[PDB]
């Protein structure tokens, strides 16, 4: 399947973040409020892989970081109306990664895309913080920012 | 120093293994489980894709996120289960489902096993299409990684 990119892979604290888009397609379950494959423009991924700094969470390096909330937020240039969308979880045939059917809601033009990528829920992941088994890191409070100020949408490439 | 709790299992796409240790200080404190301090050790599920694996869109080896493992232990000779709830968390080895743990029957040998639940129906999804696209399916039953001689003999540590 054709990946288009976002713009350039940002690091961004401990994670590398990648941006891409594709024809929308059909996700089982259907993921929240998202478009139908029909209804939708297209689906952006969010790649998200430990860095470097991953290493002192406890994760492996270039592994996929799973159980955080990303969200993607729109903006077509000379326009003060933002979309904000939710990313879900979901598996494709080359893994797992955070995306969403979504509408260019302003149609074409250049937008700014931004992924604001927080930390997973408190009741919904640990680290071992001992010193024999523990790690030194710690999850960021604020959310890791990856953005794209000149993003295309020229209308789809299939 | 880690102890298996038995041969690791292959259980439809999982390879899954169970492993125990000294009991560890979590961030933050995951349910009900005991602290350090009031638990025997720690169990460690260790889940990741096998072959099967693939079909779901997993890399072979990739740990498995979003399951829901719970543990059940019965020490032979009652008829007392003891259910734990695992939680994911990352030790500095890496991802892992676990949970500090005491015996509430003790010493002696148990029969241990891990139900492991697909993903919420609500929590993940799988792209369908022929493009995009995977042709397995989640388990609608949780698998079963079973142990039935696990010994405990108090601390290794
Ligand atoms: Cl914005
Ligand atoms: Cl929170
Ligand atoms: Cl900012
Ligand atoms: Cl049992
Ligand atoms: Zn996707
Ligand atoms: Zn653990």
């Amino acid at each position: 399947f054709d990946e288009f990119p976002i713009g350039e892979d940002r690091d961004v604290g401990p994670l590398h973040v990648g941006g891409v888009y594709f024809q929308p397609v059909e996700m089982h379950p259907a993921p929240g409020a998202q478009p139908s494959k029909e209804e939708a423009d297209c689906h952006i991924e969010a790649d998200i892989h430990a860095n470097e700094a991953g290493k002192d969470l406890g994760y492996g390096v270039g592994d996929f970081v799973p159980y955080l909330r990303v969200v993607a937020f729109l903006q077509k240039h000379g326009s003060e109306k933002v979309q904000k969308v939710m990313f879900a979880p979901m598996n494709a045939g080359d893994g797992p990664h955070y995306g969403a059917n979504v509408k260019f809601e302003e149609g074409l033009g250049t937008y700014k895309v931004r992924f604001e990528i927080a930390a997973p829920s408190h009741d919904e992941y640990s680290l071992h913080i001992d010193e024999q088994t523990g790690v030194s890191g710690r999850f960021w409070s604020e959310p890791l920012v990856a953005e794209w100020d000149d993003f295309e949408w020229k209308g789809p490439q299939w």
